[PDB]
């Protein structure tokens, strides 16, 4: 049952670490596309399978290396996964989202054949950093063909989404460049009630929490994910009756559980 079902069975320690598909990486240079900077792709290598793919956009100023321990984090729980440069590091939330729409097809139609090869572009989800986040909301709106989005830390002036895709959001608690309450918080709020929507909020965390290996971030990317792009049941139990020390927050519509 699931043919999209991949790896063993999770624990939340396994969560935290890089999971059991070796990784390769491929550097997509600034100018051998257009419609956004170029960037890194981490996708799964020693295996015959092929894995949904998700295109992941940085933060304000910020480079794709800024993000590089979660594309490799995600790539080797089974992931095909690009990590963009924007064409200017200073691009607002809405760029982020074209640039994202671009990766996505430049990843379906224009990767190289050893990715490619990875891919099942039927299945394809969004994740961002600040207003690469912001950029995640935007998409998710724009094409409700995607599987996932999750926004970390996000950052955006527009404050509604009306999307079906399936939104699980990373506050931070100190986080003062998106405080929470203006940023996090309301995204979550104004997202229709009918879609499945997840928010939990980092203790003791600010901006910069997405930028280093992060146990909950991972935790919670990794199972949403492998949720909805691979409609793996095995990780609801990561997401459901939640009781986890490292947030300050949690709500859910509970309809994943
Ligand atoms: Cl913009
Ligand atoms: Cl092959």
């Amino acid at each position: 049952s699931n043919p999209y079902q991949r790896g063993p069975n999770p624990t939340r320690s396994a969560l935290t670490a890089d999971g059991p598909f070796s990784v390769a990486e491929y550097t997509v240079s600034r100018l051998s596309v257009s419609g956004f900077g170029g960037g890194v792709i981490y996708y799964p290598t020693g295996t015959s399978y092929t894995f949904g793919g998700i295109a992941m956009s940085p933060g304000y100023t910020a480079d794709a290396s800024s993000l590089a321990w979660l594309g490799r984090r995600l790539a080797s729980h089974g992931f095909v996964v690009l990590v963009i440069n924007t064409n200017s590091r200073f691009d607002g939330p809405d760029s982020r989202a074209s640039q994202l729409s671009a990766a996505l097809n430049y990843l379906r139609t224009s990767s190289p054949s050893a990715v490619r090869a990875r891919l099942d572009a039927n299945r394809l989800a969004v994740a961002g950093h600040s207003m690469g986040g912001g950029g995640t909301l935007r998409i998710a709106e724009q094409n409700p063909s995607l599987k996932a989005a999750v926004p970390l830390t996000p950052w955006h002036t527009d404050k509604t989404f009306n999307t079906s895709v399936p939104v699980l959001i990373v506050g931070a608690e100190a986080d003062t460049v998106a405080p929470v309450s203006q940023h996090a918080i309301p995204f979550y709020q104004n997202l229709p009630s009918t879609t499945p929507k997840v928010y939990v909020e980092l203790c003791n965390a600010s901006h910069i929490a997405p930028n280093s290996n992060n146990a909950a971030i991972s935790v919670y990317t990794i199972s949403w994910m492998k949720l909805w792009v691979d409609n793996d049941t095995r990780y609801r139990q990561f997401l459901c009756n939640v009781n986890d020390p490292a947030l300050c927050d949690f709500r859910t519509n509970n309809r994943h559980c």
